[PDB]
């Protein structure tokens, strides 16, 4: 892979007073480009955007039935309300509810967890920390252009995981569709060490392509957080993917 | 009593100065709902909502390995432009790509769609007339309450065909999604008999419910195809199922 880098993309960056990187790969072409090149290589903790591999594991394993299994609440009141309620794989993807894939992470277990992110060649292959946490606060880092590399090889059923599994995972995945494009995407807000930084990874559908992305981005304050999408799309307008 | 007749549904037709049916199955409910229970239970040709069956059918036979499966253009210039290209089930489905479909047809054979529409329960079962054209002007006829019955069992995967077969086709009916609901579903327009009609079947897929729909309309010429969809949206609106 050639990469081009497109330094005009920074002016979306620039007028959200925000710092970040986007990076974005055409599959027809085989081609990859960002705004910047070494942050786009540059490796951060996955958090919720690591419910991709997480669901993969659980459903490849049977710890998850199917997208209708339904997770009960354990009781206990978090602060964000959509979390305080029963959910099933397409609603905790939606609302990235991080307590019920902690309990997945506990029935998958250390050993079959590791096994996995290896098999995936995910990030930097280390599960140092709390079986229950490590992607929010353990030893796993991705950077965006190795989220690129996982995400294309989940669209191609390439993982090694059942075809079953990652049919499900990239439905659950399912963001935004219409008459143009579709967006298969999942959010990241990482805050438990620092820098504090935002995610956005996934990929936009075509009718005769499919553009992968990955974008991370200095989080200050969850306010900025609605400018991980806004500022992609703005790059996906500005290169002529999406209208 | 499943079905309840709501006739204030009818005010979305006659202020577009149209006729036609709107069904809507409350799935958590097992409840119906209907502006008209006569034109609800009245068999029309289905023209290409057939390509659901058509698909599933395809699919499960090998006939279609994958939904990136390249389909020729068979170098014939049609009337729809969209057409005169090569597609894959996703963008064929789309663009409601006929002559793709008829081919499919042909592979499977008499006796192979018979078997299956019979155990699909689908419509009347009757596949008299050409096997590439009988659901275009063959005997084949299904009503609106039907389309919401077999829809029911392809959503559940209860449909005799592989899992594996009802999952692609479910992703190739995405139509809609956004934040608020997720919309799967097919149009189609039945012109080659008499009377000239336009269908819109699927289901929306909320947090904790779905909502199956068929509607169908009078469709005297082309220009009033978007209201297939809009009157559905009003119907939906109303009812505050999509905001
Ligand atoms: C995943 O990254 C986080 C998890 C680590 O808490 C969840 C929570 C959020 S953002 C909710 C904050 N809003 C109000 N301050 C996300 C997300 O990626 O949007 N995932
Ligand atoms: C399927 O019902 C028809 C097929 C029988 O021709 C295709 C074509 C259309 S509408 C295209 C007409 N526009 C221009 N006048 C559809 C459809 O369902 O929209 N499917
Ligand atoms: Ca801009
Ligand atoms: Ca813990
Ligand atoms: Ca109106
Ligand atoms: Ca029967
Ligand atoms: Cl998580
Ligand atoms: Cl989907
Ligand atoms: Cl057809
Ligand atoms: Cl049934």
């Amino acid at each position: 892979k050639e990469w081009q880098e497109n330094k005009s993309w920074n002016a979306h960056f620039t007028e959200h007073k925000s710092q970040g990187v986007v990076v974005l790969w055409n599959e027809n072409k085989q081609q990859g480009f960002t705004n910047n090149l070494k942050r786009a290589n540059q490796a951060f903790l996955p958090a919720s955007t690591f419910k991709i591999p997480n669901s993969l594991i659980a459903l490849d394993l049977g710890v998850v039935k199917d997208e209708h299994q339904v997770f009960k609440w354990d009781g206990q009141t978090r602060d964000i309300a959509t979390w305080n309620r029963d959910h099933n794989l397409i609603t905790a993807m939606k609302y990235s509810v991080v307590p019920v894939y902690q309990e997945f992470a506990r029935q998958i277990g250390e050993a079959r967890m590791s096994k996995m992110l290896h098999a995936f060649d995910y990030g930097n292959e280390d599960i140092s920390g709390n079986v229950d946490s490590f992607w929010l606060d353990g030893g796993i880092r991705i950077s965006a252009t190795e989220q690129i590399s996982f995400l294309r090889k989940l669209y191609h059923n390439k993982l090694h995981v059942s075809e079953r599994s990652q049919r499900i995972v990239k439905q659950a995945m399912l963001t935004e569709a219409n008459g143009d494009y579709i967006i298969r995407a999942k959010t990241g807000y990482s805050t438990r060490i620092e820098p504090k930084i935002g995610w956005w990874v996934g990929w936009v559908e075509l009718d005769d392509n499919v553009w992968f992305f990955a974008m991370n981005m200095d989080m200050p304050t969850s306010d900025g957080l609605g400018l991980r999408q806004a500022i992609t799309k703005e790059v996906l307008k500005q290169e002529k993917i999406i209208p």
